[PDB]
């Protein structure tokens, strides 16, 4: 429900900056489809500065696949932001869904834009690391500012079928259209 992100500016390249160690790690344990022991999950660290929100997601996934024509059905990570944290039941102008797969290919849901999304992906033993920067659209964050946030891992099998949907705050697979399913992220100094 609630987490924090330390102020900081990491380099987007898929490598783990020392600074990521200064912020808490959250886990995607809100299951909508699949299970924690059998499907893709991520260990996530979050940082922020006046211009972007930064996300480091270490994904556990032994089988990588992107054969499905649906981007949400390819092994990928989705990031959700609610800048004014209104927790509405639908997307406002400030709300957004961003997506990037293990090949660092970006796709977008409502509100998401490539002009505000920089990403890098590096494969690792047993999975992959996603490092992203999301440019704020409507706000200029200050310490103790609270935004709505969620991160989801889509797990596809060798058959190109999505078998897992696990996020941090949403076990109902509605984050793509319902910000009220996002958790709260306090931007701290
Ligand atoms: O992302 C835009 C796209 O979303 C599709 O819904 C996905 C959603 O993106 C994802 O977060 C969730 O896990 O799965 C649903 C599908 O069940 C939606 O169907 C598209 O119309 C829309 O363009
Ligand atoms: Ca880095
Ligand atoms: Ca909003
Ligand atoms: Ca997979």
């Amino acid at each position: 429900m609630v987490a924090t992100a330390k102020y900081g500016t990491p380099v987007i390249d898929g490598e783990i900056d020392e600074i990521w160690n200064t912020t808490e790690e959250i886990e995607t344990k809100a299951v909508a489809m699949g299970s924690l022991d059998k499907n893709a999950t991520a260990k996530v660290r979050v940082l922020w500065d006046e211009n972007y929100l930064y996300v480091l997601a270490i994904v556990k996934d032994p089988v990588l696949n992107k054969d499905n024509s649906n981007p949400w059905e390819q092994d990928s990570v989705e990031i959700f932001i609610d800048e004014n944290n209104h927790k509405t039941g639908y997307y406002e102008d400030d709300d957004a869904q961003f997506r990037v797969n293990y090949m660092n290919e970006q796709t977008f849901g409502t509100g998401g834009s490539p002009a505000r999304f920089k990403t890098a992906v590096k494969l690792i033993e047993g999975g992959y690391i996603v490092e992203a920067a999301i440019k704020w659209k409507t706000i200029k964050p200050t310490p103790n500012t609270v935004i709505g946030f969620n991160i989801q891992v889509n797990d596809a099998n060798e058959k190109g079928q999505r078998v897992g949907i696990i996020s941090w705050s949403d076990p109902t697979n509605n984050s793509w259209r319902d910000p009220s399913k996002f958790g709260n992220l306090r931007l701290i100094k």
